[PDB]
């Protein structure tokens, strides 16, 4: 049994291959699950320095930290202690594709994250391989039940040098390891920021605010 | 020169072909452009009764009726009197595709809409050809400048009999016929409802509320 | 009843809208249905001069003219006299989409073609709107039965100025108006050429060779 | 320096995650590079028994074994001894996506393959998770130069129980580690067969024939 506390930690291990380059990342974070706020500090422990834009990894580093109104079932918080998995397809407008798969567990007051990240077909002259990205725009994700699990659809946008953007469609499927009450269609408004980085992004800190809601009308 | 009034009318002509079936629709509507509210009454004048779910047409029937905060440039309202065009790709999760193209002009206090609608690859046993849809869910559309024009990305969801949904990605490009001040990235929260229909949807009434905003945080 | 002759004519009417520009094309052609060879002469009768690359239209101008080995059922030839319809999605690598829908009938020794063509999201600086295309490469289309009808999948490539290419995925569905014997999986090797054009492509002649086959091993 | 011999061996290591399930495969094979023929024997060494259709892995297990006519440059054979990498996107018609990335080297007369495979969004009731596949159909892949590298586009089809198929678009990019002469547009006709398997596919043998060609006309 689990009663998620108003303060919880995170621990993350990510294995990635992007444009054939292997890397590993170790994360340690903290947040306020009921407030929809969290931060994480990350270290590239294998494959540094990364030859691609670190920004593509930010949204792969924590679904228990969404502020859910009492009226919308909280699929993520209800899954504990057994937890859940998620899988994501990232379709960039220049033909690049990432696939992501993730397991979320709970050890004491620490959520434990195990991530696989695979990125292919990044154009060598593109914003990702040329490291010309400048963080994600805020987003609104549609969350809805399907096939006894939960899906999330969000059109994402990376800021790029020159002041334009670079679009990526996220399709995510979230799977509880135990029976939980499914919500109805709703939305999550997100904002993810890289708060600090060293020169080659081997050391990064990032934060997210995420709040669930119904349509305003 | 144009000063859009707090009450304006709409007039629409749509030509469509879906799964090889030709049809035409005539619309007459009204709304409050600065309040983000409008309604329209439609008549299928050629190709009735429609052999497919009328719901796929609802979002092709009016961008001047978005409530824009003073702080976000209103691309649509600024385009008048010359107006704008839009083009949309609708990618359904069962492989069906619609393409839409539209011209918007202004005659007196009446916006005039001229629509081309093309739908292909609807599965014969699918919710659209089997008329098992039950209206659109609310949505949040990302609006952002690109290539001197405006784009909108929104993951849409049709309710279907049995209580599931049926997803459609909209990609829209909006093109002013004259120079206008482009906004920055923002969002439009939408809700579109079919308020009334006769038995075979030859006579439909529909309404939309649409409000532009920045991220809440 | 129909016995397709070793020489047959074609007559075509196409209505199109590309990047919001309306046009109509009238075609008259001829070929050798059992030899897989045909030609057609086309006139842009409305919307001339076309503001986009004519090449995108070539493959929308004739499935009875495929050389079918006796061992593979000929879905197209068997459909006559009632004929068939087809619908196509064209996904270009720069995000442009065309939808195509078509009816094929037979009047005497003349196949009669009625086409709807809709093209959206062509980038204004792209090879199509900048008329920098230099014809299609040859192709191999996979033909296979599904849902009591016939599908064709072919990765197409347009030659572009500078000597590169520009890819387009075709997904086609072919629907006989009467019961016919479905083939098994097979291939059609194609080559389509624009044999002549005037300066603004208002007058075009084109030819196709198409031969059905099994895998060579 | 390398002179590829008329008989060569293969050795392969693959790491995979499909629907969150980790596995590893070890391969040993042999073929006739100039004849376009090869075979491989595989062992699932971690993650056995696989909970998904083994068929999705067959085309990730060898580009030096294509019969190239003298008139078409052989990008793969020319890359040795330094070799090449490839990256693939597999888009299934039911929304599942695999990403694949690969390094090919040469040690003595043995090609050495190092593969990463990531599969997400396989529907739990789909042919892959329900192990209802019955091998790949033959295919024709378009091979063409882009961005100083080589691309391959092929619409693939998996046979499924009941006698239908299940389509997957492959987009592959091939990157030589050294300067080589690029070919022009051409085709590769393929046939891949699983020649033997034990009950849970922990032990598999497979073979491929692949021949490059120009258009027949």
């Amino acid at each position: 049994m689990s009663l998620i506390k108003d303060q919880m930690t995170t621990k993350l291990h990510l294995e990635g291959t992007v444009n054939g380059h292997y890397f590993e990342i170790e994360g340690n974070g903290q947040g306020e699950p009921y407030e929809g706020k969290q931060s994480m500090k990350l270290v590239v422990t294998k494959g540094a320095p990364l030859p691609f834009a670190y920004d593509i990894l930010l949204p792969q580093h924590s679904k228990p930290f969404i502020k859910y109104p009492a009226e919308i079932p909280d699929y993520y918080k209800q899954s504990f202690p057994e937890g859940f998995s998620w899988e994501r397809i990232m379709k960039f407008e220049d033909g690049a594709v990432c696939t992501v798969s993730q397991h979320s567990s709970l050890k004491g007051n620490c959520f434990v994250y195990d991530v696989k990240f695979h990125g292919v077909h990044f154009p060598l002259d593109g914003p990702v391989m040329q490291k010309k990205t400048l963080g994600w725009e805020p987003s609104t994700e549609r969350i809805y039940p399907r096939d006894g699990m939960l899906r999330g659809d969000v059109p994402m946008a990376l800021k790029v040098e020159g002041g334009g953007n670079y679009r990526c469609d996220f399709k995510t499927v979230y799977k509880a390891k135990k029976s939980v009450k499914l919500p109805e269609n709703h939305f999550v408004d997100h904002r993810i920021v890289m708060t600090k980085h060293d020169k080659d992004y081997t050391n990064v800190e990032q934060a997210e605010v995420a709040v669930a809601r119904n349509s305003p009308f």
